């Protein structure tokens, strides 16, 4: 676990927004689990909505403070998750998951390749692959931060980032498999 972090960060009860997600995009009845589909459900236009990216966001945002929340990510091979800008572009095709474009996440491709999605991306070496992953956000410092949840191990924190726009939680799934991602209860 971790010590004097919690204290000072205060722990996010993170919910699920469906009227972001994606149409391809399964969010349970909870709003604590995120699935992809085989096929798009047929949703009508909705601002809110991700219509590119295999995107969800959390249903509030943060301007301020520190805060933290951790994701179970289980045995699932590909997944990305972290914040991203309230502002960032939900509709236009092929837009780079990447700071600039308003995103700062990290996970994993093909059961073993870890990447920060920094521009270009960097590679990251995990000695043991994560099961939960506790993410950091210092608003006011710019920093967020990822660690392996359970034996509380620093995995990667990005370059400071002057934040000037409200922060989501995002979570992105491209594939279809058997685990879903899974937002942990508080204490």
């Amino acid at each position: 676990y971790h010590e004097w972090k919690m204290a000072l960060f205060k722990p996010a009860d993170v919910i699920l927004d469906p009227d972001t997600a994606n149409a391809i995009l399964l969010v349970s009845e909870d709003q604590r689990s995120v699935q992809r589909a085989e096929e798009p459900r047929d949703l009508p236009d909705n601002p809110e909505r991700f219509e590119w990216h295999y995107c969800v966001l959390g249903c509030e945002n943060f301007t301020s403070g520190r805060h933290y929340w951790e994701v179970e990510v289980g045995d699932r091979k590909e997944w990305h998750i972290g914040v991203c800008s309230k502002n960032v572009e939900r509709k236009k095709g092929w837009v780079k998951m990447t700071p600039e474009n308003g995103y700062w996440t990290m996970g994993l491709t093909d059961g073993n390749k870890y990447r920060a999605l920094t521009e270009p991306r960097t590679n990251l070496k995990l000695p043991e692959p994560p099961r939960k992953v506790g993410i950091f956000l210092d608003y006011e410092t710019g920093e967020i931060s990822f660690y392996n949840a359970t034996d509380g191990s620093h995995i990667y924190t990005f370059p400071h980032a002057s934040f000037s726009e409200p922060l989501y939680p995002v979570f992105r799934i491209l594939t279809l498999e058997p685990t879903a991602l899974t937002i942990c209860p508080i204490p």
